[PDB]
């Protein structure tokens, strides 16, 4: 399905959840201003998914060494470059 | 227990982990530039702690509706304002 809405500095990030914005060259913003646009995805009737590698439980590698699901992120070696 | 080092915009955040910086009016920065300063804590001989309310597994409320441990953060109603 489509990648979720872009977000963050220079739009270089992508939403991984309502309040989670991440990018390989940015790290992850959780609940910060950078992730506010990510709540808008809730209004879009089509499914979206960001990232490429599955990790944790229902999560995906969102940034260097970081795994995120729609409600949280945690450091994960499997997600390291 | 001393509070961990300050970090983030206007120094309004506090470190919850080597690469996690959170603040009540900021949200949480996970692996972003804002959290680089938090690596210094690793070399301070005294233990530190941020937040006042325990949550999830070994985490503490770091921001409105967010629970963080030194390894990550997740949405948690128990942390709502
Ligand atoms: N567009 C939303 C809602 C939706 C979910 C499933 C099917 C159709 C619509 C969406 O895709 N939400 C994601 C989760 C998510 C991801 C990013 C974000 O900024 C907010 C939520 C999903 O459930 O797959
Ligand atoms: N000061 C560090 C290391 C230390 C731990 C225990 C006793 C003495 C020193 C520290 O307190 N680390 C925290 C975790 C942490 C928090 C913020 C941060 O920027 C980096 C690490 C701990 O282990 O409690």
């Amino acid at each position: 399905v489509r990648t979720c809405l872009p977000c963050g500095p220079g739009g270089k990030g992508r939403c991984f959840g309502p309040s989670i914005c991440c990018g390989d060259e940015l790290g992850c913003f959780v609940g910060t201003a950078e992730a506010l646009r990510c709540q808008e995805e809730n209004y879009l009737p089509s499914p979206c998914q960001s990232g490429q590698k599955p990790c944790g439980s229902g999560g995906r590698c969102a940034a260097a060494g970081i795994c995120c699901s729609p409600d949280g992120c945690h450091e994960d070696p499997a997600c390291d470059p």
